[PDB]
């Protein structure tokens, strides 16, 4: 049958599933294992048997928030190249919806974490360096269209991505002025100066 | 009455100047009390009468960065305006240096945290508030001057404080592809492209 730690990884994956949005909702601190042990349909030490604590479940609710991320621009792009992609693309990663500000909430509890950490870094370098790379071929693609000029692609990709990441902060933290619309707006005004 | 008060006070601001590097350093969940109250050279029993906890003094530790950013800002303006007097704040707020680097790491400690705490929410707004401000005076003079052309000062100051909180968490997760030099070329070209 399936090894052992296959299923161990699916589990905890079902669990991550059912409980990611308490921890968006609530924050890891608030959040607590008897409260997602209820919410995820089991009981305290079934829980304790997947999840070292709630750090080890931040890791995996990003884990899922970086692959329903993947999985919606995977979905969305279709035969889409140059701007056309990279709106498809940002629309999925900016928080411009409550279920994408929810994601954010993860993001952003995650990533201090990650900065004195390195398995809880690993899964977050990988899925910007994912982006970035994605970003590089739409860009391109628009540069040698002409629907930019001839930019500097990696510059022009940092510049997005770390406007998006920064949404991550501000589309949660000052919702009046960094809202769904103003995002949108943003990333069209951006693109229309390069 | 009011001497003590001030002398109160005056304690927690040097207690918070001894501490926010350990914090930026080691992280907040590493941080302890007892090893805050050994880098101010208090006993944790005296400690207690400054500080509830630790997150009471990220919070200061915060405040006491955003004064320290604002100062270098003021200071180093002078004549200034425009365009030029944007890149001048722009400098102080990226961490385009190790100092910098740490600041970065006290607004990603926070940031999660104030998404769940009223206090540290509006300490965050705060600065984020008096930011978008100066930036806003400065575009709007850019405008005046004949230096942009037919600008959304609005949007263009979300723009770029997005860009540069991302880059608090991308200065520090990914210094490869988002280093000291590159934050300068991001902000080099954004503003061209104005």
């Amino acid at each position: 049958g399936v090894p052992k730690l296959v299923d161990h990884d699916e589990r905890r994956r079902s669990i991550t599933a059912a409980a990611w949005r308490l921890i968006a909702a609530r924050g890891i601190e608030a959040a607590n294992m008897r409260d997602i042990a209820t919410e995820a349909g089991y009981t305290n030490g079934a829980l304790s048997h997947y999840f070292a604590g709630k750090d080890e479940i931040l890791r995996t609710s990003y884990e899922h928030i970086s692959e329903a991320t993947d999985r919606r621009i995977a979905e969305a792009l279709g035969d889409a190249t140059g701007l056309d992609a990279l709106r498809i693309l940002c629309r999925e990663v900016m928080p411009i919806n409550e279920e994408q500000l929810l994601e954010a909430r993860i993001a952003a509890s995650l990533w201090p974490r990650a900065m004195y950490d390195e398995q809880m870094a690993a899964t977050n370098r990988r899925t910007m360096d994912n982006w970035r790379e994605q970003m590089a071929i739409f860009l391109e693609q628009a540069r040698e269209e002409g629907s930019v000029g001839d930019i500097d692609v990696t510059i022009v990709v940092e510049q997005l991505l770390n406007m998006m990441m920064g949404m991550q902060i501000l589309g949660v933290l000052t919702p009046g002025e960094t809202s769904s619309e103003r995002q949108l707006e943003m990333l069209e005004q951006f693109v229309a100066a390069l």
